[PDB]
């Protein structure tokens, strides 16, 4: 199996977003939960890339921490690695062959990253104050 896997989730507001980065959750639409799931137990390490729909950064990346369980239907910790937003224009150059070769930030929620891309991008956050 895979050791380290990568995916990108979509968030509709910045709210929302800062509340999962003060409280190690999250959840997400029914449609990508078993799929991280089993990425969950497959793999040593799954990453998790967050961007705000709208707002030309990703705000962070976490690992997926819990399993996938109204009333916080869905929720799974999250450990987050990096909090500080990541504008779009720095990741520019990083195309992801599992979607056709489109730039990382052009993405629908839940999409996986091919794994050596998404260490790249990972990798960025390094060059930020």
């Amino acid at each position: 199996h895979m050791p380290v896997r990568y995916f990108i989730m979509k968030s509709s507001n910045l709210r929302n977003l800062e509340i999962s980065q003060q409280k190690g959750i999250w959840s997400t639409t029914p449609s990508n939960e078993r799929k991280l799931n089993r990425a969950f137990w497959e793999s040593s390490i799954v990453y998790l890339v967050f961007s705000v729909q709208g707002s030309g950064h990703f705000q962070g990346f976490s690992r997926m921490s819990s399993e996938i369980g109204a009333g916080l239907g869905g929720v799974f910790k999250v450990e987050w690695i990096r909090k500080e937003s990541l504008p779009f224009q720095f990741a520019h150059h990083l195309l992801n062959p599992w979607n056709d070769n489109k730039k990382v930030q052009i993405s629908r929620d839940g999409q996986e990253l091919e794994p050596l891309v998404g260490e790249q991008l990972l990798q960025l956050w390094e060059r930020l104050p």
